[PDB]
Formats: structure tokens, sequence, C-alpha cells
């Protein structure tokens, strides 16, 4: 009884511990991605209600970033910093639509 | 990066640039086809509910003339003023109704 | 004249584009430290009219993630997350005090 | 990162347990000292501005006791008790004013 409740304590601990462990990776990878080598990894796909072309950037890994709102919140800031373009996040895909 | 968001930048004004273009040669080939040939493009449809037929326009091209508010304004006015009949784009159709 | 005009853009983006990859690079060095060796970068300090004992993490470099107020609300944002603890940062210094 | 904080748990008590045992002798051993031998500790000072002389007492440590508000407060009321005499803390000294 006391066991199983011990157990779920520690493993609480260490599955909090690695996943946001795996969400700082993530958003690592994610933002150096961008900055380092986003052409491999990005499209254009052209909104024709809008009039204009987004840029499509499809990071790799979605496990855990998302789930941070710490990190999302982050990404999503540092992105629109860097690029100095509107970027919402839908899915798995960031949306650059210049400003 | 910054290179990819100048690409972006620059695919962004070569496809709008292309895309207006693109709807300017569909309504010029809409309004052509109608001023000069239409009787191979049109159709006729006897719509029982108002009593009354009308002519179904079916221009060949549907990619860009509709998406442009400027350009789809255009072709409806000036389909109505050349005509003299009232016309309702529906879906890719005309509908030439007498008034 | 538009010559040194035309050299201050160009500088403006190039100083934007090398202080925001410095911001980056100093809080992925610090969240990294803070998560796999910060045993060698922190000490503790009895802070007595509080009376209780705080982490002091001093992490190396400070030219540029304080200055961005993105990176640094996140920065405090994922070491309270990380840590679970109250995350205070005053000067170089950031302050775990056990909530 | 953990084991950090594990650190910083364990000094923590180990230090509050640590800082209230000082304070505990601090104050056992400001009493004594009043209450057996003060005095070789203590001195005389008048106060012409209220024409009168207080007993000047300089316990021989100063680390902790005063940090505490339950033993500063302890030991002032208990210096006023067993002597009968306003006892008002400045600094370092004890005021004993006859009233």
């Amino acid at each position: 009884m006391e066991a199983v409740l011990t157990k779920l304590d520690q493993e609480e601990k260490k599955a909090l511990q690695n996943f946001h462990r795996c969400a700082w990776e993530e958003t690592k990878n994610i933002i150096n991605d961008f900055l380092e080598i986003p052409e491999e990894r990005c499209t254009y796909k052209f909104n024709s209600y809008t009039k204009k072309m987004e840029l499509l950037f499809t990071p790799e890994f979605h496990t855990a970033w998302h789930e941070v709102p710490e990190c999302r919140e982050f990404i999503l800031n540092f992105l629109r910093l860097i690029s100095g373009h509107r970027v919402v996040l839908k899915g798995p895909t960031f949306v650059f639509t210049k400003e």
C-alpha cells in the first residue's frame, strides 16, 4: 500500500523532471534549428485569403515543448523577436507572416 | 534565419505579383470568352422555382480571379453592364437571369 | 550622406541579430548549467532576516540574456518550473528560496 | 539540479537548526552572565539629557540572539522582570534605566 504510494511520488518526481528536461531539449532544438539551419526544415505556403505567403516552420520534435505553457510562450515570443514577423503556432507548425 | 526570411519576403513579392498576373489573365480570358465566343462555353438551365431560364456561363479558369475581390467585383459588374441581365456568381458558374 | 545611413541600417540589422543570438546562447548556457552541472557554479547563503537558506546561482555570462525581456522572463519562469522553488533575479544572481 | 536542490533543503534544515541552537546558546549565556557575574561585563553611563545614569550591559556574543524575535523578546522581558528596571536594547547594548 504505502510502497505503491511512495513509488507514485518518486515516479511523479522523475517523470516531471524528465518531461521538463525533454521540453527544454525540444525548445533548444527548435530555436537552434531556426537560427542555424531552417532552410531544410521550412516551407512557404501562399494563403490567398490574406493574399500573402507565410513561412511554415515544422520542428522535428513535438512531444513536450507545446505542453509547457512557459516553453511555448518563450518559443513564440523569441521567434517573433528574432524574426520580426508575426509568428502564430497552429498544430505542429509555426506560421511566419510578414507584418 | 535572416537568409530564409529574406527568401520568404522575396518569394512573397514574386508570388503576389504572379497571383495578381494570373488573376488578370483569368478575368481577361473570362470576359473575352463572354464577349467573342460564349456559345461553346455557356449552357441554359430552367430554374422552375423561379420559373425562368438562366444562362450558365462556365469560365475555363478558376484559379485566381475569384480570390481577388476587385477582379471578381469587376467581372460581375461588367458582365451585368455588357449583358444587361442579372449576373450572380455561384461557385464556378455565372448565372444570367433576365430582368 | 546616404552611405552612412545605409551602413547604419545594415549594422543595426547585424547588431540586433548578433545581440539576440548572444542572448539565446546565454540563456541556453544558463539553463544547461542549471540542469546538468550547477553544483560547481551555485553557492548557499543563509538569509537570517527571512531565516532561510537560498541558492545563489551565478551564471557565467551576463552580457545579453537579462537585457531581453523575453529571454529573462523565460529564464525565470523555467527555473521556477524545473526547480519548483521561488526564483528571484537580483543583479547577476538567481536566488532560489524554498517555498 | 535535483542533487543541488536536495543539498539546499538539507543545508537549510541544518543551518536553521544551527542558527536556533546558537541563538539559544547566546540567550543562555546573556542571562547567565547577567544573573551570576555581570560586574566584569557591565558599565555605567550618565545620560545627562535624562539626568540619570544607565547600566550598559554588553553581552559577549551578538551573532544570533537578536536575529530571532522570540529570543530577543524573551531576553528583554526577562531582564525587565529579574532586574525591575526599564531595559531597552540598542545595538549591542542593554540599557537599564531605573523606573
